[PDB]
């Protein structure tokens, strides 16, 4: 089980690929392996490697989104990859579970990302701790013609209003410990069709404009008309070169008590199946997922890791990195696939005034009969 | 015209540069000129370029979809290239139109695409001539709960429904000659809305399945339950495999004895307005695109080309041929990225029953109200 003399690594883009030679040429002075690094897109990797590890091309580790997870295990793409204790220490364990399917650990995160609550301080000029008190912001900062908008996110997408409709005993997929059952969907529960209801109602009140699209509510924000502004991380830089010390970011409020979550979306290192120094590769892994390595990729990128003990210097990644630490896993499954655009699609009808359980119930019937056709 | 040394290209995946190092290796021998290639995704090219190009580290030339070709100018990224008679010879008139801004050549297509018109021979013998037959076939073939359906294509999708919603006189944006007018829009036009109307009948008499989306049609597709299917050309291989001689493909039928013309999707070359050798930069790009590169691109690639006189041995790739010199150019421009959404909602409200005239009267009040906001 001794050194080999190469190790392969398939990184997403030029920039993470510059930057993990650097680290890579550490590991190699550390244990005399050398690293090969591959550029390839984290979309393309799994077709790719389908193809290339069979023929004995392939990495010895991989880099993709979690949500393809079950769909790289389930190929023989993806090893399960054991570790200690100690090995797991430091990391996101909502993140890990991210990468856990039937049981399995299967990936180790390098990239974690969830939307947060960003507001411009001349409009809003304290956090909003509930959503009641992010209601009374939108009540009385939002102005019909002048495009002022107290509050705003993209309700018409399930990926934005999720954290808004789903709570904590509500569920996409129920699970049976880690297991999420295909055939059982919470969807169309009591609770989310009630806050699916509430979610009407700030359409009806005029809080939320129905012909916005997420870049005209970025353009809005910018343009100083918005005072609370729920999305990604993407556009820090600009946000903070554009409002100064009057952008103010926070964590997603409570809802009645309890706290919202976000989805988490989790990128990072897998095994390849194919590898043939399996020991190594994931000696490699734990050392490009170390403290150390994700924390000068926190510096130099100016993202959120898998790591919880890496902390960035900029106060407001640090509010993404707390709620890193409190949000829910896309689901991982294959099946998660179809319920993007049915959920899309009653969120658009539920934005037109259609009756909301009706919507969510549509929505349900539709992902069952699209799982069954496409996952007998 | 006297030669530099070193020529630099961002090419659009490690598959892609792996076929133009080749290319590059032998453009290096004629001429002298060495090629330097970099991996950069075609999604991430602008945005690179705009930060790598004036600090002289970006490239001499690079590639993008058609649909950032005003972007590019605009940001002084892009630089015009002056075309010979001889040298435009043999290139797709429109695709070279897609690559055309303020009258000024961008780029020239190297990869084009649009959607064709499958058929399942066992359910559907002959080619599909005239809508009027694709609609024969949906009423004949159509069946209740069997998932059996004469015609399916996303027709939420504005991507997809395009071809059938807007004809030969009808438009996106006004073309006052060859420069599209932002803020005179088409897509709510009598004739746009009586084909919108069109396409809700085909809904209410079961043509269309509601809970449908493009996988899922895939899917049927693929099981021999579908007798005409539109899309594009990704998974002909597939098709291919799962039905032999039995795949039929053929051109978008005419609708009332016109063509019907999908969009035409573009991607290719454009030309640095920071490189220092832009005649060799030129040089380059028509070595790049000659029919001879092209040719063993088709062949290795499967995918259909921006030259006209390159010519597939795939048969059923040869539709896709014919059908990209018969198509409409996505608009290049930056308010182009305004519609999607709106004419996407405004098709889901179809899909659902909305009253066709009003979906597109709100989507194009939409798309005006939110190109003011993004583009003051
Ligand atoms: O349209 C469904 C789509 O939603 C999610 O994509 C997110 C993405 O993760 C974020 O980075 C950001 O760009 O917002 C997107 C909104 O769609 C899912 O991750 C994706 O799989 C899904 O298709
Ligand atoms: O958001 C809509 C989207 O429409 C077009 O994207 C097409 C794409 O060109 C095809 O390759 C295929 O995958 O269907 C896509 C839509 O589902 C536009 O090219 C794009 O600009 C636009 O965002
Ligand atoms: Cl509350
Ligand atoms: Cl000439
Ligand atoms: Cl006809
Ligand atoms: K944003
Ligand atoms: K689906
Ligand atoms: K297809
Ligand atoms: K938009």
């Amino acid at each position: 089980k001794d050194k080999p003399n190469q190790l392969t690594m398939w990184v997403d883009g030029d920039k993470q690929m510059a930057f993990y030679k650097k680290i890579t040429d550490q590991y190699t002075k550390k244990t005399g392996i050398k690293v090969k690094l591959v550029n390839i897109g984290q979309n393309d990797q799994l077709e790719n490697i389908s193809l290339d590890a069979p023929a004995g091309k392939g990495p010895d580790i991989f880099f993709l989104a979690h949500d393809n997870t079950g769909s790289a295990y389930l190929q023989g793409l993806a090893a399960e990859i054991k570790l200690s204790k100690d090995e797991l220490k430091g990391f996101n364990k909502q993140a890990l579970k991210a990468m856990n399917y039937d049981n399995k650990q299967l990936a180790l995160p390098a990239i974690v990302e969830t939307t947060a609550l960003f507001y411009n301080k001349k409009l809003v000029k304290n956090a909003p701790q509930t959503l009641e008190e992010v209601e009374a912001n939108a009540a009385k900062l939002t102005d019909s013609k002048k495009k002022q908008y107290g509050m705003l996110f993209d309700a018409k997408n399930f990926y934005f209003n999720y954290p808004f409709l789903f709570g904590n005993d509500d569920y996409i997929f129920k699970k049976n410990g880690s297991e999420y059952d295909i055939h059982q969907l919470g969807l169309n529960s009591k609770h989310v069709v009630k806050n699916a209801e509430r979610l009407q109602k700030w359409y009806d009140k005029g809080y939320l404009p129905k012909a916005a699209t997420h870049d005209v509510m970025i353009g809005l924000f910018k343009e100083g008309k918005v005072g609370q502004f729920v999305t990604g991380p993407w556009n820090i830089n600009e946000y903070q070169e554009t409002f100064g010390k009057d952008l103010g970011v926070t964590t997603l409020p409570t809802d009645g008590g309890k706290p919202m979550k976000p989805f988490l979306g989790v990128r990072g290192w897998y095994l390849s199946e194919y590898s043939k120094h399996k020991y190594w590769a994931k000696d490699l892994m734990l050392y490009i997922t170390s403290k150390d390595t994700l924390q000068k990729y926190t510096d130099e990128m100016s993202e959120i890791t898998g790591r919880v003990d890496v902390k960035s210097s900029n106060p407001n990644l640090k509010v993404f990195e707390k709620q890193a630490r409190h949000a829910e896993p896309m689901p991982n499954i294959p099946e998660m696939r179809q319920v993007w655009e049915p959920m899309g699609n009653a969120s658009i009808f539920i934005s037109n005034g259609k009756n909301p359980k009706q919507a969510l119930d549509e929505a349900t019937n539709d992902i069952t009969q699209n799982i069954k056709i496409l996952h007998p």
